[PDB]
């Protein structure tokens, strides 16, 4: 009865209820001097949610990359394909840069200080560039999976899928039969892990409630100030991206901006209430039918840019890195900021596109800068911004969908 009714309730609405309750409980308990009780009674619930998220990282990465690499067997570059790919990367790269400016004009987390364990954060010297590049190739494919190395796993997974499609269409019947069996076994593992992800998200409202309550109880009132600044900074950057970038480009080629906004309102509203680019993809394709765009051209750009042209996610990754860096009390050099731009844009493609996937890929750019998740101080900062992702997930989704439609219009105008 009670357990059943908890199941069919919307997950996005369920998470919002937990976040609101967590903030209210944390402030009340912290004000009465009960911050010690929450650290020993509700914190384990938050830690369990973090541990569950880390388990799904590797089996998804290895299985999905092998299937994806073997899926795209042909290598064809159309005349209109190069036009849309170069636009996608340029917008993604500039979106990160705009987020850096917003992350610098407003300080996300300069005021807050983290002293977990009584030891301040100490940065470590980065390895030489030559050594980093050579570590991509693994000396043991099984060792990389067991030792928790992500970069060697990606390189081996991609080449394994490419090797499969070469012998999948060979002249030997026995070789062909073995190729399908191996691919099907790997494909089944990828599908199974997606089901576990759905079950994990049902526990998210409990996990988010514990994380928010623990943060607010130990330190509150003031912490809301930094959380408001980072939330406003992302939205300010996103609304600037829509107006300063897309509107200017449309005016250059003569597209009427007011007509585009009125015609694309259905796609923008659908993305906000769903927060899934893949889920709102049928809506986006329906809108393009009335635009006068040729059938062939838009049917290739919108599916392609759905998981590759997420401009809002790239801006979110750049801003969130500065908030964590300021929280630890360290500073980012000019060389490190350029590194973030390269890492952030790559993480944009790697994001699956499902709600909450952007926060998962945020750890990737943190390791490149020099902020491993194994550090307890870094883990506390990451887990604190992890809870508030639901508020900042909807805003960047609309920007992701908006960039897809305007890219097709520009390339279609110039054929
Ligand atoms: N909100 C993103 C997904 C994500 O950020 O993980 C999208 O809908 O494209
Ligand atoms: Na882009
Ligand atoms: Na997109
Ligand atoms: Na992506």
């Amino acid at each position: 009865g009670l357990y059943r009714k908890y199941i069919e309730y919307p997950v996005l609405q369920k998470i919002l209820i937990g976040l609101i309750l967590g903030a209210i409980v944390g402030l009340i308990l912290g004000h009465y001097g009960y911050a010690h009780a929450v650290h020993t009674y509700v914190k384990p619930f938050g830690d369990l949610f973090v541990r569950l998220l880390k388990m799904l990282v590797m089996p998804i990465v290895f299985a999905s990359l092998v299937v994806g690499a073997a899926s795209i067997s042909p290598a064809r570059l159309g005349r209109v394909g190069v036009k849309i790919v170069v636009y996608y990367l340029l917008t993604s790269a500039f979106a990160v840069t705009l987020g850096i400016i917003m992350a610098r004009l407003f300080n996300p987390g300069a005021g807050i200080h983290l002293a977990v364990g009584g030891q301040q954060f100490q940065p470590h010297q980065a390895p030489p560039l030559v050594h980093i590049l050579l570590d991509i190739v693994p000396t043991n494919p099984f060792g990389a999976l067991a030792n928790g190395q992500v970069l060697p796993t990606i390189f081996f997974a991609i080449i394994l899928g490419i090797a499969i499609t070469y012998l999948m269409n060979s002249e030997n019947e026995k070789v062909r039969k073995s190729a399908e069996t191996l691919l099907d076994a790997i494909n089944g593992l990828a599908e199974a892990m997606y089901k576990i992800v759905n079950g994990v998200m049902q526990y998210a409202p409990i996990g988010v409630f514990a994380l928010i309550a623990h943060v607010m109880a130990h330190q509150g009132v003031h912490v809301v100030g930094e959380l408001a600044k980072v939330t406003a900074a992302v939205y300010v950057g996103l609304t600037l991206q829509i107006l300063l970038v897309y509107f200017v480009l449309l005016k250059i080629y003569g597209i009427d901006p007011i007509s585009f906004i009125k015609h694309a309102k259905d796609a923008m509203l659908t993305a906000f209430v769903t927060s899934s680019s893949s889920g709102t993809l049928p809506v986006t394709m329906r809108v393009a039918k009335e635009m006068g765009i040729s059938e062939g051209i838009y049917s290739f750009t919108l599916p392609l840019g759905a998981t590759i042209n997420m401009d809002g996610t790239a801006l979110y990754q750049g801003v969130a890195t500065f908030f964590i860096a300021n929280a630890l009390g360290s500073h980012l050099t000019v060389g490190q900021q350029l590194t973030i731009v390269l890492t952030a844009v790559l993480a944009s493609i790697g994001t699956a596109g499902v709600p909450g996937a952007g926060a998962i890929m945020l750890a990737m750019v943190l390791h490149s800068v020099g902020l491993p998740l194994t550090d307890p101080n870094v883990a506390a900062a990451y887990a604190c911004i992890l809870g508030i992702d639901a508020i900042l997930d909807r805003g960047r989704t609309m920007v992701n969908v908006t960039g897809d439609l305007t890219g097709t219009a520009i390339v279609a105008k110039t054929e």
